[PDB]
């Protein structure tokens, strides 16, 4: 039966999370988590998301069909990961199609890791090893109109991001928040050219620069505006538009710059907050329209570690802004 219509959840027969959506082969495909009632202890480290797996979705159309392609990849199959297998992304280059993916490896480090297929649907084959200079999580990879890949990626608590300062893992005992200095800028996510063969990074990861609409970096202490998770690029009129997740203050904002590295300035909300605490979305234009996929907890009566993904239209200004979602108000 069609779905996407009127913020319904767009499937209900799995639990399912932090949708990052494409454009492949003229159909939508959508990379989400796959939510489970792990049943695992609830924290600030986020224990509770405890999947294991992934299972690639599919639209002709939005309202349509969603098609469930079973499971794309497993976490026992990844020979380097240990747990949590969290919000992936594909892209797609010369006929292959790569699944990038957060896990904590047998030391309990967020890497991400890259699998491989010649189907924009899966199944992938993981490779056996994370991306050498790797951490952290939420791994977006954008194609720019040249041709270049880059991947954005982080996030803060859980994520680890803030234990990644010096180019090595600060270790379990580190901080289990951001940097602790909330007059100081704050963590931003951090970016890399990928490789010609999508498998590495080809230059030193790169930290990106949110700043106000003065110019001035956003500080540490400015939870309704600073980069918290779920990083995303996408260009509008030549513009360059990093959105993410605030966490705790539970936002989609965005930013604008004018280059793949920014800086970019703060802008305003794509996305208000929603029922569960954590906030993931995807913004994709299809057949001329721009969409916003995201999640809450409705499914599952607000558990937040038992998700449903959604959809609605998004509407970009001339001038470049976004008009911003309330997410239950038509
Ligand atoms: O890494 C992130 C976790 O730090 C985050 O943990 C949340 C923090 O606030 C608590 O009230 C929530 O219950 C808990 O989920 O969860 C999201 C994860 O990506
Ligand atoms: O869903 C697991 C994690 O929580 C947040 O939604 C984050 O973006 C994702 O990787
Ligand atoms: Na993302
Ligand atoms: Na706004």
């Amino acid at each position: 039966v069609p779905r996407g219509s009127h913020m319904e959840p767009l499937v209900t027969h799995i639990y399912t999370a932090d949708p990052s959506a494409h454009v492949f082969d003229g159909k939508v495909y959508i990379y989400p988590s796959h939510d489970i009632d792990a049943g695992t202890p609830e924290n600030d480290m986020g224990d509770h998301f405890d999947m294991r797996d992934y299972h690639v979705l599919s639209m002709n159309s939005i309202p349509g069909e969603v098609t469930d392609h079973g499971v794309a990849l497993d976490i026992k199959d990844i020979p380097w990961a240990g747990r949590q297998l969290w919000a992936p992304d594909a892209a797609s280059k010369d006929g292959k199609y790569y699944l990038y993916f957060p896990a904590k490896d047998k030391e309990d480090i967020f890497r991400i890791g890259v699998a491989v297929s010649d189907s924009p649907a899966g199944p992938f084959k993981p490779e056996s090893e994370p991306i050498k200079g790797s951490y952290s999580i939420d791994p977006a990879v954008f194609k720019d109109d040249d041709g270049k890949y880059y991947m954005y990626f982080g996030g803060i608590w859980g994520g680890q991001l803030q234990r990644w300062t010096t180019g090595e893992y600060a270790g379990h005992d580190a901080s289990k928040t951001d940097l602790e200095q909330d007059d100081a800028p704050a963590i931003g996510p951090r970016i890399a050219l990928m490789s010609d063969d999508m498998l590495s990074f080809a230059e030193p990861v790169k930290e990106i620069s949110i700043v106000d609409e003065q110019g001035n970096p956003i500080l540490g202490g400015d939870h309704d505006r600073r980069f918290f998770e779920a990083a995303w690029m996408h260009k509008y009129n030549g513009t360059y538009y990093l959105s993410y997740s605030t966490g705790d203050t539970h936002y989609i904002v965005y930013a604008t710059g004018d280059n793949p590295y920014g800086p970019f300035t703060y802008r305003g909300v794509i996305l208000n907050p929603v029922i569960g605490w954590t906030n993931h979305h995807s913004i994709v234009e299809f057949n001329g329209k721009w969409y916003l996929f995201y999640h809450d907890s409705s499914l599952s009566g607000g558990k937040t570690h038992l998700r449903c993904i959604k959809v609605t239209e998004l509407t970009h200004n001339a001038d470049g802004t976004i008009e911003t979602i309330s997410p239950y108000i038509e």
